[PDB]
DNA sequence: GGCGTGCAGTGCCTTCGGCCGTGCGGTGCCTCCGTCACGCC
């Protein structure tokens, strides 16, 4: 059934990835951002509850938004729709999943949580820079952060997907026609992610 | 005068050290094809 009344209220450290590569458009990155907002408002943002972080990734990530930005939810949103397109050549999967093991997820904040990065894909990294790449999977697996590959277009990284997967269980991946069919699977995806969360004692 | 190796990694272990390995860009499924500098014999 559709959501009507959806509020995810556990604990949950949530961590937005986005492909920056040409792949997709100006607009189809706009809807990619609306995609995202129109799920963080879907959440109860507290650094006590549900806490989210907000990157892009090319050859590189550039983080807008941090776990512990402590800012106003309100303007985390904000944030997240003033993200710019950079079409780049290139959005390494496996640098930004670097960049989570080790910065993002370097020290663990809050034990009780459960951690989730949120991998929205639609390329396809050169091939030399997939070296280290289960490594990065797996060394999430270690520090107990879920992978949830969303797979955006006709030359998202099915192998990587695939990958990723089946190093974890809880892996399920999702995998979409295009940006279009984002919107469509809005309550399904958020859905899984918050239930893969605890509800506070 | 053909070869056969190259080397990333907050690598790894027995460390003042050595070994495992996508040498490298770039295409478009994949972990690879098709390349080029280097030494050595």
């Amino acid at each position: 059934p559709p959501l009507h009344d959806f509020y995810c209220s556990r604990l949950l450290d949530l961590v937005f990835l986005l492909d920056g590569s040409s792949r997709l458009s100006e607009a189809e990155f706009e809807v990619l951002k609306a995609f995202v907002v129109d799920m963080m408002e879907r959440l109860r943002i507290s650094q006590k509850w549900v806490r989210v972080a907000v990157v892009e990734y090319h050859d590189g990530s550039h983080a807008y938004i941090g776990l512990k930005d402590r800012k106003r939810p309100s303007e985390l949103r904000r944030i997240a729709s003033q993200v710019k397109y950079a079409g780049s050549q290139v959005a390494s999967t496996s640098e930004v999943l670097k960049y989570t093991l080790f910065q993002i997820f370097s020290k663990i904040d809050r034990p009780e949580a459960s951690r989730i990065a949120l991998l929205l894909m639609a390329s396809q990294e050169p091939q030399r820079m997939s070296r280290n790449f289960v490594r990065y999977v797996q060394g999430l697996k270690k520090k107990k952060v879920i992978v949830i590959p969303v797979g955006i277009g006709p030359h998202a990284n099915l192998k990587q997907i695939r990958l990723i997967e089946k190093q974890a269980p809880e892996n399920k991946a999702f995998v979409l026609s295009s940006v279009d069919e984002l919107e469509q699977q809005r309550d399904e995806i958020v859905s899984y992610l918050c239930d893969l969360a605890p509800e506070a004692p």
